[PDB]
């Protein structure tokens, strides 16, 4: 619709890869390419060159789209309504894969905006929103060691509020919240997982690559707030034609959130067990989670 680029596609997030050996298989190679092509030299110069790394990389990568999924028994219309709203295809083939073709796709639509007419989101919370892309595709990329964080350049300040391009960065922000959902879920299963193998290792790097994804999905919710408010603006406008609402997630409902909070939950004998033996990421991860709860606020309605 010209705000996002649609359909977004995307995996079914209940196929998604369990532990930290099936995830590295199949899905450590795509991810390492797409590493590999966001820090390539010069990309890191500037948000402009990152936008065209952004490009390169998933043009150059053999796209694993096998069309729609269609005929979905699991799905429900509180699923489908939901994924309408935002644009959002369920796609079929591998679903680990293609999280990392949707991370690279919603990067790039979050980077396009930030090109055009920079952003009024502040320097430190602007780190963690794309540190969360870092986080995810370089935890995908070697699923057994802590991804360390690289470079991500400044955002111009906002420049002139364009006719709905606070809906574009609303529509835009909501892919990234199911890619960075379905990571976030990925790392939480591995963590439980691991946990209950004795991988103490394998805990530690899957709970630092969950903290990150946590930490940018913080940022994400501010940057969805800083949209809704401007759009709270954009309707002081009394308009004669039926005021078209924005689209908005139908309560806690919505696909990759039903799994995160699932994987979330059942989880909790994991953070103990790594706070237990020695590890620093149980607290700066309830540090995490409470900064996204309460980021929710001025982002869900239902909130
Ligand atoms: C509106 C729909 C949203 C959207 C845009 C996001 N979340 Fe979620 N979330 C929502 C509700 C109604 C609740 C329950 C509130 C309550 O019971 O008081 C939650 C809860 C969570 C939690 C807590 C999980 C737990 O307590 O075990 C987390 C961690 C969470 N939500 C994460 C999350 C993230 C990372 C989001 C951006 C991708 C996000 N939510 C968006 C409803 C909504």
């Amino acid at each position: 619709a010209q705000v996002a680029t649609v359909p977004f596609r995307l995996g079914r997030p209940e196929e998604l890869p369990g532990t930290l050996d099936e995830l590295r298989a199949a899905v450590s190679a795509r991810a390492g390419e797409a590493v590999r092509g966001l820090n390539r030299p010069g990309a890191r110069t500037d948000l402009a060159a990152l936008l065209a790394a952004t490009e390169r990389t998933r043009a150059a990568l053999a796209p694993v789209g096998a069309g729609p999924v269609g005929d979905d028994p699991s799905e429900s219309e509180a699923n489908r309504d939901n994924d309408l709203a935002f644009g959002i295809v369920r796609t079929r083939g591998p679903v680990a894969e293609l999280l990392v073709d949707a991370a690279l796709a919603a990067l790039a639509g979050i980077l396009e905006v930030a090109v055009d007419r920079g952003s009024d989101l502040e320097d430190a919370a602007w780190q963690r929103f794309i540190g969360g892309f870092d986080a995810l595709l370089g935890w995908l990329a070697d699923p057994h060691s802590a991804p360390r964080p690289a470079t991500v350049p400044g955002a111009g300040p906002a420049g002139p509020p364009v006719h709905q391009d606070a809906l574009r960065r609303w529509v835009r922000g909501h892919h990234v919240f199911m890619v960075l959902a379905q990571g976030c879920a990925l790392a939480t299963a591995c963590l439980r997982d691991s946990a209950a193998r004795g991988d103490l290792p394998g805990a530690e790097a899957s709970a630092a690559a969950a903290e990150a994804l946590m930490r940018g999905c913080q940022g994400a919710l501010l940057y969805a707030g800083d949209a809704n408010r401007e759009q709270y603006n954009e309707q002081i406008r009394p308009t004669l034609m039926p005021p078209v609402a924005p689209p908005k997630m139908s309560g806690l409902h919505w696909r990759d959130h039903e799994v995160l909070i699932k994987e979330l939950a059942g989880s909790r004998d994991a953070w103990e067990w790594l706070s237990a033996q020695g590890s620093e990421r149980p607290a700066t991860f309830r540090a995490a989670l409470a900064e996204t709860y309460d980021s929710h606020i001025g982002v869900c309605g239902h909130f």
